[PDB]
């Protein structure tokens, strides 16, 4: 078996930094992991690959002719800890549907046998500002059973978490896609941990970890690494190790309870963030 | 004549706060303005209307039967300064295309005569994390000639600005959609004004205004107002008045020059934000 997880959240919230660091910690533990980039920004694997980014399945298929002229061994790339990496890509802005590459990529990976029995985890790093087209496909088509939402005390980040949760509810009659937890990626604001705990409890889930804001992230990423690789002794490395451990041990996977805008505003008012 | 402007940018960057405050300042000057909300969050008019939000054209059409059973006089609502307000709405998460309501709304407004000769400005407040479907329609279909992008020294906000610019370039052979400027909505970081000026110059545009981060915004918005209405003497009110004046006087409307990821990273490295 293998655990199929998707990391969702609003743009810029920390999906790719959190996912790559979490996965590096899993590999450090001895887990075998694949990352599938499902964000048109297409830099979801650069810290594992020590790279600028990674050429996408949509780009590679265009240069080869069709996606069927591609070989899995040509597409998947291994980096830190043996973690395997692939990027979906997407059409250029103004053209088509921004999520269409996600559908092509996941179907290619399934057909070509990328989901080998030896994998322990697959993580999809998915744009979450809209829940439609290929960005909804991991939920609609039962590809990621465990959804973890990166968020913060930012109102927009909590709104996104609620919207993603509504998408999970919409498809709960089929498949087995569930909300596994919220990950708070701190803005260094007071009571932020308490705020995201409260939001998680209203949705029916949990705050699986509070990730501190730490400049070592920038120093590692300038060098194209995870903090796990850049400085294994860093306090922030231990934070990502704690998040990884709690993901491994997590057994709470729920159909969430989306909240009203009034509930969200009351959360913000109560914990004095605003 | 009337100037059709669209405010784009990544989620949470400050589109709706900036647009409503800018428009309040325009109304304070004596301009006649309409705001068209083109973001599924659907709270782009609440500060003009003193409201929780505004019921959307998609919601109202569903309750009436079809969009043709709606009357313009039933849909448009006037608030502070006589500013007229409408919200597009969008399908629920996981269903359809998140931008489909924008197409329905703009077409309804055009057909029903909302663009009366007495208007001086129309502002569309558009989700900009993806540039596709109805979110691309103001550009693709030549509805907003002047695009202003709200951004910040945040890498994700600059990436979004570049992506929106690529969409403008893609449709420059038809219509007259142009980039009018960048608006820096400050994160209170050093050299941020210089950073966004540099980005604007690389794209071929300008920083039309640097909006400071100011907590009076939160105090006004808790009370469902713009800063212009809440405290006309506030320093931040004068900031929005300066932005409004510069938008009125702006004559630079360009086909932008999108930059590479290397150029964006060099900007961040240079100005020491990272
Ligand atoms: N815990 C953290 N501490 C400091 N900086 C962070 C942290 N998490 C993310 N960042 C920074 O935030 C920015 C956006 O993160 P990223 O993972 O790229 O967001 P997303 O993938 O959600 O768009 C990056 O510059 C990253 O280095
Ligand atoms: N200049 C500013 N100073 C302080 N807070 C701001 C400023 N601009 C925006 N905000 C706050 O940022 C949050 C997001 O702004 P909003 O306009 O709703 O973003 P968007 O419409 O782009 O999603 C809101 O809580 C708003 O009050
Ligand atoms: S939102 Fe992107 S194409 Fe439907
Ligand atoms: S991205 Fe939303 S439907 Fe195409
Ligand atoms: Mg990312
Ligand atoms: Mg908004």
């Amino acid at each position: 078996a293998m655990r199929q997880c998707a990391i969702y959240g609003k743009g810029g919230i920390g999906k790719s930094t959190t996912t790559q660091n979490l996965v590096a910690a899993l590999a450090e533990m001895g887990k075998k992991v694949m990352i599938v980039g499902c964000d048109p920004k297409a830099d979801s694997t650069r810290l594992i690959l020590h790279s600028k980014a990674q050429n996408t399945i949509m780009e590679m298929a265009a240069e080869a002719g069709t996606v069927e002229d591609l070989e899995l061994e040509d597409v998947l790339k291994a980096g830190y800890g043996g973690v395997k990496c692939v990027e979906s890509g997407g059409p250029e802005p103004g053209v088509g549907c921004a999520g269409r590459g996600v559908i092509t990529a996941i179907n290619f990976l399934e057909e070509e046998g990328a989901y080998e029995d030896d994998l322990d985890f697959v993580f999809y790093d998915v744009l979450g500002d809209v829940v439609c087209g290929g960005f909804a496909m991991p939920i609609r088509e039962n590809k990621a059973q465990e959804i973890y939402i990166v968020c913060s005390g930012e109102m927009m980040a909590m709104y996104a978490a609620n919207n993603i949760s509504k998408g999970i509810v919409k498809y709960a009659n089929s498949g087995s896609v569930r909300l596994g937890g919220l990950i708070c990626n701190s803005r260094n604001t007071d009571r932020e941990d308490e705020l995201i705990i409260a939001l998680a409890n209203k949705l029916g889930t949990q705050m699986i970890h509070f990730v501190p804001r730490d400049n070592v992230v920038q120093r590692a990423e300038i060098r194209r690494m995870t903090v796990i690789e850049y400085d294994p002794k860093a306090k922030q490395a231990d934070e990502y190790r704690a998040l990884a451990r709690k993901v491994v041990d997590n057994k709470l996977l729920v159909i969430p309870n989306p909240i009203t805008m009034d509930e969200l505003e009351e959360l913000l008012m109560e914990f004095g963030i605003m």
